[PDB]
């Protein structure tokens, strides 16, 4: 049959794991209907999830999908995440040097400065209370990526409204309108760099496209700006929020980290394992019928690798539902796996590490200012994210 995910309401959005685990008991692949009405395949179970993410039979090029693209969707589609080799290879090579650990490490002073200023403003609240999402989780990643790419400050607010419509639109037409608006804005921003001799990443990309259109077409120039600004926004925002929620709702772990801040890196890894922002990977399309344990997924269908269920597979992560900052987290799929492994992983880790350390060191008696049952989780099947994260201190 086809399991209806939308018929489970906020209960599934808040705690989807028993649903996924139930399906994994029956097999690796399952036809479901998303809360928004999309008929898709779910791939569950760690070993299968990891294998499918790197299986070249599961393409990311939309030319291999039987799902139609709107005009707005197609305009942003020429990007590395929605490509196979050789196009994926050519596109990622253009910006790979920008995101290595060595290069990202040169951003640590600026990231620390951004975090310091945002925490300063948060601590200015007289009642010692704040929404962590608004105070730190949203502004930090959009500030970093905007300075790297060259998005002027007055333009960034509208950018966050758009990506919000991508995840939780009030209706499907609102997602379409935001896509057309972001496409129009990005093309204008690309135009504004032309001939201005800027040294931001977008300025270099415009130059690259202009002097050889076969190395980076104008559609791919637009798609590159788009994917670099969008792919890391909702993810990094929700890693900080989900991770802080994990720390604040497991007080034993918060105390362990407070008493030994060298556990920080291992704690961020477990935040990725336990409550990573990517619940399911982006769309994959079998180039041919693929047999998964007697379940055959036909060519062109939409396949979602449920990363969240892979991280709760007991054979791979023993005692899966325990948030343990000292856990062996090696092999988690929070950044994906294969040729599409997150290009921004060093940057995301840098932002998350600095953000967590700042809160723990500068918010005395930091605590969750609402009950976990009162939190509201967004129902998007790809993103695990909170509506807000009320906190208190002092
Ligand atoms: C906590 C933060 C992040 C998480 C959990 C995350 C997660 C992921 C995942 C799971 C994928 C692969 C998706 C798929 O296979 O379906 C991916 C790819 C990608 N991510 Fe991230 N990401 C994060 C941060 C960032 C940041 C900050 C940037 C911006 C520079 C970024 C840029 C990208 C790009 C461009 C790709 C596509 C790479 C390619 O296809 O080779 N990510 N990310
Ligand atoms: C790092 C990959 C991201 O997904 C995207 O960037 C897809 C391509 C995009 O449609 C974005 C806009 C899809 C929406 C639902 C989003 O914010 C989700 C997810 C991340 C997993």
């Amino acid at each position: 049959p086809v399991l209806d995910l939308g018929a489970l309401g906020q209960d599934f959005a808040a705690d989807p794991y028993p649903t996924y685990a139930r399906l994994r008991a029956e097999g690796p692949a399952h036809r479901v209907r998303t809360p928004e009405g999309d008929e898709v395949w779910l791939v569950v179970g760690y070993d299968r999830a990891r294998a499918v993410l790197a299986d070249p039979r599961f393409s990311k090029d939309w030319r291999n999908s039987t799902t139609p693209l709107t005009e707005a969707e197609a305009a942003l589609n020429h990007n590395m995440l929605e490509s196979d080799p050789p196009r994926h290879t050519r596109l990622r090579k253009l910006v790979a040097r920008e995101f290595t650990m060595r290069r990202v490490e040169l951003l640590r002073p600026r990231v620390q400065e951004i975090v310091d200023g945002l925490v300063d403003a948060m601590l200015a609240a007289p009642d010692g209370r704040a929404d962590l999402m608004e105070s730190l989780a949203w502004p930090l990643p959009i500030t970093v990526i905007s300075e790297l790419l060259g998005v002027p400050e007055p333009d960034r607010a509208a950018f966050r409204v758009w990506t919000d419509a991508f995840v939780f639109p009030d209706d499907p037409a609102q997602a379409q309108t935001a896509m057309a608006e972001m496409s129009g804005y990005l093309s204008r921003l690309i135009d504004s760099k032309r001939g201005q001799d800027g040294e931001d990443l977008l300025s270099a990309l415009v130059r690259t496209s202009d002097e050889d259109g076969s190395r980076l077409t104008s559609e791919e120039l637009l798609g590159m700006a788009f994917i670099l600004l969008v792919a890391g926004h909702e993810t990094t925002v929700n890693l900080i929020a989900n991770g802080m929620y994990a720390l604040l709702s497991h007080p034993d772990q918060l105390a362990a980290l407070r008493a030994d801040m060298t556990l920080l890196d291992g704690a961020v890894e477990e935040m990725l394992r336990y409550e990573g922002p990517v619940e399911s990977a982006t769309y994959r399309f079998p180039v041919e019928p693929v047999d998964l344990d007697g379940t055959v997924i036909p060519a062109g269908d939409t396949v979602l690798v449920v990363l969240a269920d892979a991280h709760r597979t007991p054979e791979r992560f023993p005692d899966p539902h325990r948030f343990d900052i000292r856990r062996d987290t090696a092999g988690h799929l929070a950044f994906g796996h294969g040729i599409h492994f997150c290009i921004g992983a060093p940057l995301a880790r840098l932002e998350a590490r600095i953000a967590v350390r700042a809160l723990l060191e500068r918010c005395p008696d930091l605590a969750l200012d609402v009950s976990p049952g009162e939190l509201v989780w967004y129902p998007n099947p790809m993103i695990r994210g909170l509506k807000a994260l009320p906190i208190r201190w002092r």
